[PDB]
């Protein structure tokens, strides 16, 4: 009877039908747009020859003139618009070509004129300028991320404030952990991160509303938003010639300040020739401290608090704080306050409301009935809605400035905490910002801090979109992720702690922090992770104020050797090996870093190993969904069993934990890398015993992998040991019998390839075979997939590949973080393999993939690829090409590593191993590099074509002296050194 | 420096300041209103002599004319409006009385004219007629609750659909458990139960929006909502003379229908003299199946689904369904469809949208830019927003009807489930409702079902608000709560299973179900609860599809004897005792009901007892927050330990579980009552051994309580056993040392009193002493509070007094359910105690408390007491008098029991023990009563004053024959019997 047609099953798209019905009567061009005219999809209305894909028919439909005109034909007749000369026609299926009326021609030309920039544009400095009326490519595209600065203060990692801001200023604002200052929204749409009133305000004249910051109507003649590094600026011009500017940023910490403050400055310039008697009403919604009760008991969230008013020394009202009854919700104290600056005079708000129902009344939030006449009623209940009102007269050509301060004080930074601490910190804050210029100076301080932070590595290529994208935007995103891990963005809203393995973010940012004098902060981060390693070598999978999930995941500890290796090789500071750091086991016990790093390797190399001497997989490793072993155990369960095994069998600590559990080949590669890392560390430490021991275990573990993990045409991913008859014995190479694609023999994991190379196990020949498999079955038009189809239920209890349509996340997406780890491999191999044609090919795939993740390139075809042109996104949908959030991802970290690696920079014990791999079409690459006691200017020139040191003639000069050593010293003479490389 | 003033600490209110500054320059009357003019609260603007408390100043400030006028004085000068003649003046502090201008006078008169009805009014049938522009007393006041009907179908309890509807039709709609059809909202405001688009629609004319169902602007000239029994009707008149009616109800189940369907009929009458070419766009938001991911991973909720279109036999589009990839979210299938009826023409929607961003575009939800021209694009992602569009021309005087059907099919009612089952059931539904009159006939069926249901008991007094409030509205709410327990309302939105102790709701509704032929349904509910009792006698604290929390709470099982007692005594159907029913222990074991009820009594009377032979408290009993014992155990942990105590001490089953755990005096009363119930059941069963056994255990248990729980002043609540030196030994009477009020010796729990009486333990003298304590320390101006202040830190410390401002929930509220259990005791004692003055006072307190909970009386002073005039609410705030939600509460169940008890009806073995307690001021009471094979008309007459059978002269007549036996037979002659009682 009734039939069902899904979005994906729908037989034909609008543009396909448009091409069918008009393609050989008019030139539809490279891009067109169309909509079905009816719910049965039989006819289309379309428009030919657009500069790019864009929702033009949608905007045309919003236009009363074009809309009414089209009804003379649609829905019963298909039509296409077409421009010839500079005049528009409408074409029918019967060949008629009708010059459209002038008012329609004008509307159509006005609509298509700037389609090329409908998703905004980037400034030379990489700032995203956004039209507030234009449609969004996706829910992450128009988003900026803000962060405070707790460097030099306690618990910098856990207490740095962070904010989400879209083009309209919507979003929310957090202090420590997931503590909400302004309310987050957890509702149906990705686009809604915050309660809708947050950061918004209204203007009134003669009692009538003339402006709302989140409503663009006919009385708004210009409205743009600019997302820059750590601030957002939003500008409006009214038809009445008011010029309104909003600037939003987080206050860097200063002693005595609240733990979190977000400043929004509102500038109102009267660009007309008559004074205007105006008022502002500034609104927002405090987050609840009782976040779980939003789901479980909303009435609880309301009755546990009340509104309270704040008054300065002179008895003047300054703002609002939400007052809580339960002690657990009185350890943070929120506030909002406003200063109105009008020539000489400063004033505080004259009125307030705290009841959303009294505020909106019979109206809407966009048009609130009580917005002009606030009732000065303190709500006995929550929620913590606030409205602050103040009148001002602004003379012709003059500007009034309204500075708002919203934030939170906390016990997390203050002993003997009470709301009295907040009142003192708020006073400190308001006195600091008493003078108008203090706001501008603080913004400039933020700008300069990030400008100086990025000087560690600066491309200068004349592609300013690339230069700014890397030098500024990617540098900021890796800083942001060092503090925030994956815990807070537009759609990352729930209680994420800090994953042990996101120590990865520090792999890239440590060099930046060291080169602005914060080496000690990097050590504090290392020691903090070190303190989440247990005595036996496994690690808490997660930690925030406290660590948890002991040895739950098998890869965690091994990543820390990469962090220590990076730090020790760059700094040559071996002292950290002697630091006494808490063991995660507690009871006030500390272990020297050296012995915890020796323990980490012993856990994965000797204890928690399987039948082949490879590290056990346990619940899973880096790959969230390799739950192969249904009866896994974490490291504390394994510890108690391991010790009773040793007494059962009379064994010795260090013996293999006997089991039939599966093994992770990826952990084997991580371990092998770890062991080489420790050997190099000990060498620099002149620890002769440890360097010999590791150098020898490295050879052993490599033997193990080569012998037991190379499987025909790939390094396998997992070795299976529970089937003594041989039913299944590996996964991740031809012949594993586990594929789920008829045309594919075997399952192939991109990371088996990547980590076999990054750990320096795979031979040139094994690289060639795996790259061929990659080209055939993992390389898509949208990049490198994480894995090929597998049917893992053949050995385990499902709940993995069963959740997503093809193209999303685990059902075959391009996971950009994994794609970047693979690029890191391709780049490492391209520098070293003997076969220059293999190297050329791998460098081609590297740059192909980098081009598909570079955020600024999202503006080339934004309504198809979406993403965000300043901030990385997690994955690409391989069905559509859409870059899909979230906005925090190891993609950014490894992209940074990879581009610096391709520029030729690798730090080794003896200095900088210089080996750049330029693009074939490039003929020069210039960049600057800071070091702690020197700097460098690098210049590389080459003919068009593939050039690399391994296989191309070259001359290398350092400070004008041709040299042969391609390891450039790490200079300490506080001079700039000129490095020139010339390929023939 | 900075000071803080909380809502509660604010020294003076606006009206108090108005009276200070004006009360003896003008007569302010019994009610006035005022607002502070500034954020420092130094001046007020107010208005004198209102008919009741109301937010008049708020509405006056929304009025351009009056607010402009007021600025001549405010903020600097206080002012009060006052009416003399039919003319207004404004009065200043200096004495000036200024006749306000005519346009101000007109606005003021228009504003105050109908303040008396600003919160709406009740029809003679108890329906709440509501003005859509007037302010709300609170977030529960303008709410209706809807329910389907699964009687005669499987798993009626678990599958009956339910909806929440406010005056604008906002809210949400669920199927089984917490499965959402239309999306719930979990956000900051109690007022927001649902996604804002739910149930709303737009009208267009010539491409322009002319109407949105959730926006009242100047083009709306009339807008009212009527909440009735199981439907809501909303009416609007436009300035252009369109008359729009929305009718919302749930479809009662018919074989082959979807498990849940909500019908909204939209009638559009053209009351003008010109035809109008209109279109409708009907919108909503499907709930996600991935509810937890709204908080954890909103992007997941989006990518796991896509929109899909539905087409009928002729290839015509009929609506939308959200299509899910994961199997776990494919076991329910949602739909929305619409039929447009225009004369004899029927049509289906011509267009649709499924992307909220394309729909709203540059506009707002109230004014969407894409709402007229839907794009017919199936969204590849969620969320499941939908817009369905259809054009229609309506001639002068004609009506177009648009019928919408929104719902869900489910595996819960269908084997071999897939979306093909939904398509068949949707076809069945649409065929059933193909004729226009089918919708009206189904509504009439619903109306008649509830009319017939309520016939069990019908008051016929002078007072139609009381009569409809009881006969219709309270009857409906007890029906609603029998299915829904406490699981779904305006602010009850999260996953609640059915509490074992909510079997209470059946205590009242069973009689109603039996008298419409659904005795078997009552037995099914009884058997279902019986199946959640374990062999040992404890119960799963909770159950929905399966039971859980075995013996976690100590009182649970005991309530079931009250349910069985009520059923067996009313029906005389002892057969239920012989039913073989699953034991919650599982395997495949069943036990006869008789033995599970003997087991329940044995658990609390012999096994799980403390040092005094009283039932152990365990984690808690009925009172959620008596976590006295921090090392408690549930009944399965106790069972495992009990048996190993038996083996290690040679004991026998039935011996006491040895411990120092605390004992619950409330459970003792529940057990004593349980035992009497069972003894009485066995008597009716002619089971001679069981009747003797229980009669004897009852004397024992009563001895136990009297000996060990009467504590000079009161029956204690808890007996404490862990302090063998006597530090603390009881809680709940004078001398327990646990008070936290300086002026109160002891802690007094209202339920100690209530259950000492309902179990028939307390002597006349103990009642007198306890009522005196109640009058002095538990009776407030807003009713009977649950308990007096206690400092339980002295023996444990924790919560409740930790969480709430004084007046709310556990910090001293009038918990209306507990207040009603106390009224049940007062009524029972008033009928029986020898002292007529004690009976008189207890009946006075009873009626005082009933008057504070009767919903219709919430309209006497609604802006102070709020609540809901048709549905009970949970508690009264003792600070303000506000009735605060939620809307589902044992208040409704026990209010029903109490008013029937006061009318004189108690069912006993031998019939109807008739003993009414009228109000002193009443001179007659008339009511009708149905029985399964007879009916009765009762008429009671008395002089003004206190009259009761125990102490007043009376003559009783039954069918014209004076009689002395006050136990009326339970007649079975299928005749109407006349019962007359005349007090002298
Ligand atoms: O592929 C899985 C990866 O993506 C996301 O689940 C997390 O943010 C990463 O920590 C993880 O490594
Ligand atoms: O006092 C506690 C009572 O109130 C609410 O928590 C629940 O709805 C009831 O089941 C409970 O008995
Ligand atoms: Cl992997
Ligand atoms: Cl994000
Ligand atoms: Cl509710
Ligand atoms: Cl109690």
């Amino acid at each position: 009877m009734i039939t069902k047609v899904t979005a994906r099953n729908n037989k034909i798209t609008p543009v396909e039908l448009l091409n069918q019905k008009f393609g050989n009567k008019i030139n539809l061009g490279n891009f067109a747009d169309a909509v079905f005219t009816d719910a049965a999809f039989k006819n289309v209305a379309g428009i030919a020859n657009l500069p790019m894909k864009a929702p033009v028919m949608q905007v045309l439909m919003e236009n009363s003139i074009v809309s009414k005109y089209l009804k003379q034909f649609v829905p019963d007749r298909s039509v296409s618009f077409v421009e010839e000369g500079q005049k528009f026609y409408i074409v029918l299926e019967d060949g008629q070509k009708i010059e459209v009326p002038e008012d329609v021609n004008k509307a159509l030309k006005a609509t298509v004129s700037d389609v090329k920039h409908w998703a905004g544009y980037l400034t030379e400095d990489g700032e995203h300028v956004i039209d507030l009326l234009k449609p969004a490519p996706g829910p992450h595209f128009y988003v900026n991320l803000l962060i405070g600065n707790r460097l030099g203060f306690k618990r910098t990692l856990q207490t740095t404030p962070k904010s989400v801001v879209d083009r309209f200023g919507r979003g929310s604002f957090r202090s420590h952990a997931a503590t909400q200052v302004l309310a987050t929204r957890f509702d149906m749409r990705q686009e809604e991160n915050g309660f809708p009133a947050n950061r918004q305000f209204y203007l009134y004249e003669d009692g009538k509303q003339i402006f709302y910051s989140a409503l663009i109507d006919d009385n708004i003649v210009e409205a743009t938003s600019k997302h820059s590094s750590n601030r957002t600026v939003i500008k409006y011009k009214t038809a009445s010639n008011l010029e309104i500017t909003r600037t939003i940023f987080l206050v860097p910490h200063k002693k005595g300040f609240p733990l979190a403050t977000e400043l929004q400055r509102i500038e109102i310039k009267n660009a007309s020739d008559k004074a205007r008697n105006l008022s502002i009403t500034y609104t927002g919604m405090f987050g609840t401290g009782a976040v779980h009760a939003i789901f479980e008991d909303v009435t609880y969230t309301n009755v546990i608090m009340q509104s309270a008013a704040l008054y300065n020394d002179k008895g003047e009202f300054i703002g609002i704080t939400p007052d809580y009854y339960p002690e657990e919700f009185k350890q943070d104290t929120r506030f909002v306050t406003m200063i109105v600056r009008n020539g000489d005079e400063k004033s505080f708000p004259q009125s307030f409301s705290t009841d959303y129902n009294d505020f909106v009344g019979t109206g809407t939030l966009e048009h609130p009935a009580g917005g002009s006449n606030l009732n000065n009623k303190l709500n006995r209940k929550g929620p913590g809605f606030f409205a602050l009102g103040a009148p001002f007269t602004v003379e012709p050509g003059k500007t009034v400035i309204i500075d708002t301060f919203t934030g939170l004080s906390s016990s997390k930074d203050n002993e003997n905490y009470s709301d009295a601490v907040m009142l003192r910190e708020l006073d400190n804050l308001l006195r600091y910002f008493e003078k108008s210029e203090s706001v501008e100076e603080t913004l400039n301080e933020i700008i300069n801090f990030h400008e100086n932070y990025g000087k560690y590595f600066q491309f200068n290529t004349g592609n300013k979109l690339f230069d700014s994208g890397f030098n500024r935007n990617l540098a900021f995103q890796v800083l942001y992720q060092t503090f925030m891990s994956r815990s807070f963005g537009q759609t990352q809203k729930g209680y994420r702690e800090i994953g042990f393995r996101e120590i990865q973010d520090l792999f890239a940012s440590m060099y930046y922090f060291i080169n602005i004098g914060y080496q000690d902060f990097v050590k504090e981060l290392l020691f903090e992770w070190t303190a989440n390693v247990y005595k036996m070598g496994y690690a808490n999978h997660n930690f925030y104020w406290v660590g948890k999930q002991p040895g739950l995941y098998s890869d965690d500890s091994l990543w820390l050797l990469q962090a220590y290796y990076r730090y020790i090789i760059y700094t040559k500071d071996t002292s950290v090996l002697n630091e006494e750091v808490p063991v995660a086991d507690g009871n006030n016990e500390k272990r020297a870093v050296r012995e915890t790093l020796k323990a980490i390797i012993q856990y994965s190399a000797s204890i928690s190993v399987g039948d082949h001497g490879l590290p056990l997989l346990d619940l899973a490793d880096w790959n969230d969904s390799l739950k192969i072993d249904s009866n896994s155990i974490d490291g504390a369960t394994k510890e108690k069993l391991y010790y009773e095994q040793l007494k059962k069998t009379n064994g010795k600590y260090g013996d293999r934990f006997m089991s039939d559990y599966s093994e992770s080949v990826m952990n084997a590669f991580l371990l092998k890398l770890a062991i080489d890392h420790l050997a190099e560390i000990a060498t620099l430490d002149n620890d002769t015993q440890l360097a010999q021991q590791m150098s020898e275990l490295s050879k052993e573990v490599t033997d193990r992998i080569q012998k037991h993990a190379w499987k025909e045409n790939f390094f396998a991913r997992v070795l299976i040991n529970r089937y003594k008859d041989g039913s299944y014995t590996y996964l991740g190479a031809k012949g594993d019998k586990l594929s789920a694609d008829p045309n594919i023999d075997g399952v192939y994991f991109l990371n088996s390839f990547a980590w076999s190379v990054l750990s320096d196990v795979a031979t040139d020949e094994q690289i060639a075979i795996m790259v061929d498999v990659i080209k055939k079955h993992l390389l898509t038009p949208y990049g490198l997939r994480l894995v090929t189809p597998a049917d893992l239920n053949k050995i385990a209890n499902d709940t993995a590949t069963g959740h997503y349509f093809f193209g999303d996340r685990e059902n075959g997406a391009v996971f950009k973080h994994a794609s970047m780890m693979a690029v890191a491999a391709l780049i490492k191999a391209a520098k070293k393999v003997k076969d220059n044609e293999l190297a050329k090919e791998m460098a081609r795939i590297a740059y192909f993939m980098i081009d598909l993740v570079l955020p600024y390139k999202n503006l080339e075809n934004p309504f198809q690829v979406a993403g965000n042109p300043r901030i990385s996104t997690q994955y690409i949908n391989t069905d559509t090409g859409e870059n899909i959030g979230p906005l925090l991802s190891g993609t950014a970290t490894w992209l940074n590593l990879n581009l610096i690696s391709l520029a030729g920079i690798e730090y080794t014990r003896d200095g900088i191993s210089f080996n750049p791999i330029l693009r074939e079409e490039e003929t020069q690459l210039n960049f600057t590099l800071k070091a702690p006691k020197s700097s460098y200017k690098f210049s590389i020139t080459k003919p068009v074509g593939f050039a690399r040191m391994e296989s191309s003639e070259y001359e290398l000069f350092v400070d004008g002296q041709k040299i042969d050593n391609t390891v450039i010293p790490m200079y300490t003479d506080e001079k700039e050194h000129i490095v020139t490389l010339k390929f023939k």
